[PDB]
């Protein structure tokens, strides 16, 4: 998160993270129980899932091994295209005060909309800067009209972008499949970025959750 803020403490109960040999790989979303959403590029054949917690490493905090993950069948490596992916746990996360399921959405918020993004990836760009407590940033919603004015061909119909006008507000590494909350459910996932991240009038680019959720309830049924 870059020109952001530490969040406000257990403000994100579905925020969860996602680690690979206790080093962040990506940020992600608690959905149910069973299930976790992230980004198609977070994938990985063994996950350690970290929930109930704004600190990492927190002792407080849950941490759960999944060993099955599926992403968007239309998910392309090449541009980046349905970057989603349902990360199965191995066991039931548990429900509590700073554990809890987030609010899919029924409706695309239009732009203009004010949102939230969070997440544990790097503070600085290009310097690397991880912090241990969750960071939290406000973006609005950009149209499509005027997010292709920066990167054209590369959008499609499912990638949502968000911003403030001539401000380095924005995401980075690490905080790829992190949430992206609007007037409260969820409206992205971390997908891409520039790098360096944080450049004035150039978006953040999100995975349009409201685009998917046939899928994403589809998907978990289909899996237990």
């Amino acid at each position: 998160i870059i020109d952001g803020a530490p969040c406000a403490r257990g403000s994100h109960p579905w925020q969860v993270a996602l680690l690979s040999g206790n080093q962040l790989h990506c940020g992600g979303v608690l959905v149910n129980e069973r299930w976790v959403l992230t980004a198609a590029h977070c994938k990985m054949n063994e996950y350690t899932v970290h929930l109930g917690s704004d600190t990492l490493g927190d002792r407080r905090a849950q941490r759960i091994k999944a060993s099955k993950s599926f992403r968007h069948p239309g998910y392309s490596t090449q541009t980046h295209v349905n970057d989603l992916m349902l990360v199965k746990l191995n066991s039931q996360a548990r429900l509590s005060s700073m554990v809890k399921k987030v609010r899919l959405p029924s409706r695309c918020e239009p732009p203009g909309t004010t949102c939230t993004v969070s997440g544990w990836g790097t503070t600085t760009s290009p310097d690397v800067t991880f912090p241990s407590d969750l960071m939290c940033v406000d973006v609005k919603l950009i149209s499509p009209q005027d997010c292709t004015k920066v990167y054209k061909d590369l959008l499609e119909n499912s990638m949502l972008c968000a911003g403030i006008p001539d401000s380095k507000k924005n995401a980075c590494n690490g905080d790829s499949g992190g949430p992206l909350v609007c007037r409260g459910t969820l409206q992205g996932l971390v997908s891409w970025g520039t790098f360096p991240c944080g450049q004035p009038n150039d978006p953040g680019v999100y995975t349009q959750v409201c685009k998917f959720t046939k899928w994403i309830n589809d998907t978990m049924k289909k899996h237990r």
